[PDB]
């Protein structure tokens, strides 16, 4: 059983895709509640700017390639050119390594539960104030809210 999420195709796909997993993790959500933010192509959200955003927000999820890590309760996937979200819809969190959230983890990793703490206070404000910054600059904007926001 699984619920995948498709933001709007502004090219803003990937920053929504994790708004939508904190949205869900905080409110039971699974959407983006971003405005819409239309982006050339060359200022779309890359795996890697996913990844390092995952990092900075500290979510339980993935961006898969081959095999999808057996750990993620959030698999991060792109249907031709465009980000979406899947939920595990059952399975409790568990904290990722680099390589688990990489999506370059081999056959049988380990991950640990994720804690009732485990998300930035304001996570979520902070990926709003930093996702209309150039793609490969938003999760060092996303650190600098949670250093300190107002
Ligand atoms: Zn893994």
């Amino acid at each position: 059983g699984i619920t995948t999420y498709s933001p709007p195709t502004d090219g803003s796909c990937g920053w929504h895709v994790l708004a939508a997993i904190v949205n869900r993790m905080i409110n039971g959500d699974f959407t983006s509640p971003l405005p819409q933010y239309n982006r050339p192509e060359d200022d779309w959200a890359s795996d890697y700017d996913l990844a390092q955003a995952i990092q900075c927000l500290q979510l339980p999820a993935t961006v898969v390639r081959n095999r999808a890590c057996p750990n993620a309760k959030y698999l991060i996937k792109l249907n031709g050119v465009h980000w979406e979200v899947e939920v595990r819809s059952g399975m409790a969190p568990r904290s990722l390594s680099r390589e688990c959230v990489v999506g370059v983890c081999s056959e049988g990793c380990v991950a640990p539960p994720y804690p009732a703490d485990g998300l930035p206070k304001r996570a979520l404000e902070a990926l709003a104030s930093a996702y209309r910054l150039p793609s490969d600059c938003v999760s060092s904007g996303i650190a600098d809210f949670l250093a300190d926001p107002p």
